[PDB]
């Protein structure tokens, strides 16, 4: 269904990587592979990471996040459509100064959720989920240059933000209307 | 259900026998509760004989039976036939001490609570409630069995099957009945 | 599936005992309503004993029970066995004050209204969301009255699932007394 | 279910005939138990006739019947009609010795316990050990019922073992084959 | 009373539809009841059945031979497989069919056979062949025929009219009305 | 294939429901064409019943972000988000074929569940979406917000001529001489 | 589904001697890893292989095919946990050449005893229960070896699901270093 | 997706490596047969390396592999990685004697045949065929393992799991290879 | 589900009316058989009124009714209300000659046997096909007798579904009279 | 799914090897037909090697292969590997006489036609046609096996399994090939 000249491989030659739809092990690892490839091609030029995602798996998302921070090139992020949950986490993780959103994109942040067995096992997994919640708040607070207490308050339930609101919050640096913004 | 000059379960209810058979649900538990209250109304001082063949089930449903057993005036004698596992074993052990029995090839099993959520805040709320249930049931079981809390904690960490003799050794029942001569 | 002695529930209905067991539906709630009206007709002056073991259910169905409990002349005493959660806890706390009881290992739980993500046009979602919040506010106000507490307490205490032991429910003001046996009644 | 002011099974319950038909479940087994207890209270001095046509089923449900047969005062005579397989054959062989019968074309089948339907290796170990304990107990009890050496039962239950009425009598599972009332 | 309980007062017992543990034991129960009511009067066993479980059918068969009353059989509609076996098992001289009844006999079949280790399949195949031999031997006795004839004539489905069943030895008479006796 | 060949003519199709996948494919093609030549018009042919609002906005913001003019053409139909994108084409370069149809309406949601607090949060966000889309649509159509609110309360079907009078498109093309 | 660069992106990274295990370990996904390991050894037995693991675990025998192949071939198999390495995934992570086992800073490890999602005669359940316990004992013995820890430690720490941060995994002995970025040699 | 270098499996085929992975079906077995014939055609004298990670499967499907292994001129060396169970273990044990290998943590399992309906006559026919297969497989397994048939009948009555070392002790394989210096 | 005036069908059985409604199955046919035997036991000389509204069904189930109607002493009068198709029309035509009726807007349909699902070996399919052809001929012969027609007539006229009005059914010989009300008799 | 060397099957087609694997369907049989015609076009005089591992399937699909085998100029040698059951056994037995082979542990099975409704008239028509099929298949098989028709009628009444040796004695194949030295 993807046109040829495929189109995503052609845009990859421009150092553009897309994350579209739910963050899964497969879709996240495909992003990781493209990031490693682009670094191999030129470790010094910026990579442009376009995000339209409702979120997904935390560990899948972390594999992208850690790869973004590991590789040498700056990873610029761009929100188009929406960046929610892990998508918003990855958006805010772009190189500071190079995190963008289009004017009508939507950001949403929230605490982790689950889609059990013995009480002992439920205890273990609840404790792990609470560590994830705590780690994500701390990393998000760092990304946004905000207090940990703010992130805890502001992710207790679904928190939708416009592009201007996400910029004020510290999740992105600039809103781009066109190539003059 | 066979009938007599009343169906067979109503007939045995005339002898103050109440059955708990199969999984403990809100409905099956409350039918037992209703029978216990009925028997107390009929005669508040005569023993009731509570026959249990159950794999367990809902904790709150079992607690409605348990608290009713302790609330009503008559002693509730318990008898394990077939099996008393999980909430079934809890109710077996809750019978009036001295009047908890098992038939010779009955089986007992005890274990910690099991279940089969959304936001982390809610999962935390329900995990903490589940752990309080786990502690409460161990504390109550230790009292029933005349044992230390630490013993019940180790012995319910995984499924713990017991023969009738072992359940007697454990303190969960008082006597094994082979016939009316024992 | 139900022993006769009249079956056992009809027999206890003669003792003026009514059960609410399991989820609260239109059918199970109206059956409670019918028993309440029947007992009032049998004797408008004698207490009724309403035994609740329920995880909750439909709010409008539970409200049909609530309004009937307050409408009829006899006092409706409530007793929690097993659990009274959500609409179950609301009905328990609605018993005649002084006559709300729980058994020692009962569990109470309160929370804000929950839905099974509405559907349709934004105008319709706005209408149903506004009604859902109104329901939430009304239930908090009624619960505040039942518990003899400030509205702000109930707003705080229902934001997420709030489990209570019998002791906690008594201290909250949701029940009056915990009964281990028939010697426990005081006051 | 025909009516004769009773249904047909309630009517034969007046002749002290109790049926076990189809799979043994908690529900079907406890119904048998209730009938055994009912008959005992009606007259503890008369035999009970326990007619078995069953492919087997739950071991613990079967033990609830077994232990009740041994507990109550009346002799429980057993009759195989059609078939008594697995727990059905166990109950058949558990009848009062001297009063265990089969009709001429009935068939018996015995075998070791099987499970139709998981977890951690620790939990699988616990349940496998319990299954072997059941297997050992059933071999010991079957050997006693049949007046045979334990090694005989271990060998002969390793896989499905079908027996004709005559073979079951020679094995010791029943006492006599009844062709008619003569 | 319902209609079947009322006809039970006339010592009429029906076997209708597949032979199962439940349907067969209900027949057994009625046969025992009727014997208890009067051990000397014939019982009239009306069969309209396509067959079913062999061991269930044997419980009826052995009960018919055990009780004191003669059990007269009547085929109405059809008596196939275990139904034809039971029809042929009524007291000799008192086995009847209505004129347009149909009988069918065949060797045993298993719905979904073969399941497990070769050892278990061997055990169950041998039991099935013993059942096959026993049914042929018993049927030959019912029909006053050779075991070899029953083996030949049941290898595949063998449909018989009432007159053919009478000639074969499965029934004694065809009754068009009460004067054909 | 046929679509890659027409992409060489700077023709991009949106056909069927707007999803994350179908919208981003459009985005990728728009970015590709800008990279091939940032100055030449792009021709965005729309035959769509609508779909996801955020997916549609990714197309919308990309149309406005890239340097080339994006001309739009309605063939068959442009409904809901499809009509939104049609009206977003470069002004003066928004077209419909003579028997195409337009339809506009307020946001819809399919289904889930949650606490009253969460439902309130999401209803408020849906109402903000509704107003933003009415405001943007009014700007595209050179009409008032109150007009768009009134005219999208329920499904509003428009012929090509009605859509031109409304301001959603500039011209109806029977052929290249229109 | 997969970008091209003449090669799909994964074939291209295989030219950098990078092999991925992503998602559940199955017979098919494990043998694909085995095939890439043998291919890279054939292409150059003198260069390290970089085995990137993001997996929740899966089949024990399929995982053992990877494990024994890693140990069989000449090249060092360096391992990297990205995302998570759970169960058989953590086993393979810890099996990388010692000194060359890595995790990214926010990856997570989880270890536990074998589980099954049994049926037949009691004899058969006994046979398979014994085989499952042998697997449990072997995996504890091998894991204790990878981690340079006492067997009793692994027996205690795998009784139930045991999650570890990257730092905890390093202290436990499952990995050697946590990699922040290319400050590397 | 299979990596490309040729795809990765074709590339390993050029080094005379053939895989049997997952259940033995008509389709998966014939693909192995086709590779064996191709490799014999490429060089009839050089060993073929048959890597087996399989839980077993169809008996006739396996026999087509077995008979091809015995038919072609090249020695077919076998290697168990992961597991060789049932028909998988049969083919593992069918490798050229002296060239049957296992990796150290692979496992073998052997057992009698199993199946996953009709007139008694037809069930009799199929039960007899199943018992002939059982006896034939026991006879061929006894030859592969250099053991008495009675040993094999006893040892396959139920699932019989073996470590690599037990499989070597049994006679099913020749050596366990930790690496190429294990030779 | 049935008004208990003791339900209405039990009440009409006191007037010696038996209904066949819907598909003829073993269970519904034997229920008819039992009522027929019951009414004969109550009084062997009084007419029985057999009201048929049926689309047909099982041939052997229908034959149990047919043979019982002919076996018992009472005349069995038949009445078609709504429709009598296939085995239903067969039973209608089987009523005591002179006492077979239809209501004015009743519908009759006759046709050859059909089978729902044959599946087995060619040998078994031959056996079952032959039995079906035997059934087809016997039913045509019996129907021809009821209608005072030839077997060849019935074979011709049942080859495909043959719908008949009440008047057409009377002309054919399937019924004796059409009753608008009792004055029709 | 299929290694390249050509994919592996196209590579073996270059050596005039054609496979029939798994159930015989319209699609699988016509692919065999297509290969047979292609090999004849490539060289009408050289043997074709038709390798069969099949449980059977559609009779009409199998007949399209059968008639194509007899129609083309090249001899079609057949080899049973694994099994040739029902239509598979029929096609195996249809190879050029003298050139029908089996591997030592192959299995052959033969039997009468099977069916996995409508008016009685329609059942009569299809029953008669099925019996015609049964008779025709027994007649052709008796010719292939150089045997009396009555033998085939007897020996296909129920599922009839044959070892390779039994199939050779039956006349279904000519030789059993242990390895490349087994040939005449
Ligand atoms: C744990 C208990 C679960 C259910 C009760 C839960 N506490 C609160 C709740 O569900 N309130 C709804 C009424 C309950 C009936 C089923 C949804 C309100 C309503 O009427 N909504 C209609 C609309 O506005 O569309
Ligand atoms: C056309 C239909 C007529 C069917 C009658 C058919 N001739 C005979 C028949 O049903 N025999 C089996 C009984 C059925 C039980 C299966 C659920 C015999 C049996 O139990 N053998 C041992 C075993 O099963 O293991
Ligand atoms: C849609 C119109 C329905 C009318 C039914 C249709 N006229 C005829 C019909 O039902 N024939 C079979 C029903 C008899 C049931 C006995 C088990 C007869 C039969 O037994 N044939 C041989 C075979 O079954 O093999
Ligand atoms: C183990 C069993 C497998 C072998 C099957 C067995 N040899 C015979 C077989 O399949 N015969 C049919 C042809 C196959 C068609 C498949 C869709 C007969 C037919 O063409 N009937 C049409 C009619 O008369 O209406």
């Amino acid at each position: 269904l993807v046109p040829t000249v495929d189109i995503y491989s052609r845009l990859l030659k421009e150092r553009i990587v897309f994350l579209v739809g739910p963050v899964t092990d497969e879709s996240a690892n495909l992003v990781v592979a493209q990031l490693l490839f682009l670094e191999s091609e030129n470790p010094d030029k910026d990579i442009f990471f376009y995000i339209n995602s409702p979120g997904g798996s935390v560990t899948a998302g972390m594999s992208i996040y850690d790869t973004m921070n590991f590789i040498k090139p700056d990873v610029s992020t761009l929100c188009l459509g929406q960046a929610a949950s892990m998508g918003a986490f990855l958006l805010s993780a772009g190189e500071k100064g190079k995190r963008f959103a289009l004017p009508n994109s939507r950001i949403m942040i929230h605490q982790p959720l689950i889609s059990g067995g013995q009480a002992s096992d439920i205890e273990i997994h609840a404790r792990e989920l609470l560590k994830i919640k705590e780690k994500l708040n701390r990393l998000m607070a760092k990304h946004c240059d905000r207090d940990l207490a703010d992130l805890e308050r502001d992710t207790d339930r679904d928190n939708f933000m416009s592009a201007e609101e996400a910029k004020e919050y510290g999740l992105i640096d600039q809103i781009l209307e066109n190539r003059a913004s």
